[PDB]
């Protein structure tokens, strides 16, 4: 494998054809993961619209956060009800951590930890990988953690299970129905030619953190970068491993 010079900490990219390395660097290391989790929680709520379970135009009430300080729809809005499609794409653009909680509370109440890790073993996840909350937010002192090896088992198989994902973690901005405009933290968008999607995440124990996607003639790349330094060098780490990718 090439001799990569990256700011993460853990990091690789994988052949989505194969499910095959092209590159790995820790890629076994339990890790935090922080709003990685939102990834889990919107397989979920694309399940459960599915089942006939869930409804894109049902009106939900955000859920209040314990600290009103974290990234919130409701901070930057003072708008508490919204439809499951707008929280829905809030939690995968902006990160809204009350939208995924909203989310979650109506799938499963206070059972939707338990929903993620059941859901994470039948999606192939090692038993290193645990969920506490559908934003990732920590419960209890309790932290989400997985390794780059499980991140790349969920990413593709929510992409092949739910190509229509992409559709909103492509947009750089989603705007809703009655006009809300929700900035997506994905800023390589439009950089890398293919690139759509996936997932940001930071906290101070995960770092910078990254889920990358992109597809080129038929091949698709997932590149996942964990505890990077800044929140530009997760984008250039995936710039670098992007590259590897599409060798
Ligand atoms: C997901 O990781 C989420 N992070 C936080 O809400 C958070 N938790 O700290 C305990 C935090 C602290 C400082 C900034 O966020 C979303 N992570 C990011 C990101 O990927 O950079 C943004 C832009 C929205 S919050």
């Amino acid at each position: 494998q090439p001799n990569l010079y990256l700011s993460a900490n853990a990091a690789a990219v994988y052949s989505v054809e194969n499910g095959e390395a092209l590159y790995e660097q820790n890629a076994d290391k339990v890790m935090p993961i922080a709003s990685l989790s939102k990834l889990m929680t919107a397989f979920l709520v694309l399940e459960a619209v599915d089942n006939n379970e869930l409804s894109w135009d049902e009106k939900l009430d955000l859920v209040r956060l314990d600290d009103p300080s974290a990234v919130s729809l409701y901070a930057i809005t003072q708008k508490r009800t919204w439809s499951v499609r707008d929280l829905y794409s809030a939690m995968l653009t902006m990160s809204a951590n009350d939208a995924a909680e909203t989310l979650g509370d109506r799938l499963d109440g206070a059972d939707f930890p338990k929903e993620m890790n059941n859901q994470a073993k039948k999606l192939g996840m090692s038993s290193k990988t645990t969920f506490v909350s559908a934003s990732g937010l920590d419960v209890d002192g309790k932290s989400a953690v997985s390794t780059t090896k499980d991140l790349f088992l969920l990413s593709s198989k929510l992409i092949s299970t739910h190509p229509e994902v992409l559709e909103t973690t492509s947009k750089p901005t989603v705007t809703t129905d009655k006009g809300a405009k929700l900035e997506s933290t994905n800023d390589l968008l439009g950089s890398i030619q293919g690139l759509d999607g996936l997932k940001t995440g930071f906290t101070d124990e995960a770092g910078y953190c990254f889920i990358g996607t992109a597809e080129r003639g038929g091949k698709r790349v997932i590149s996942i970068v964990l505890d990077a330094g800044t929140a530009e060098k997760r984008f250039k780490d995936t710039e670098k491993l992007m590259e590897v990718g599409f060798k």
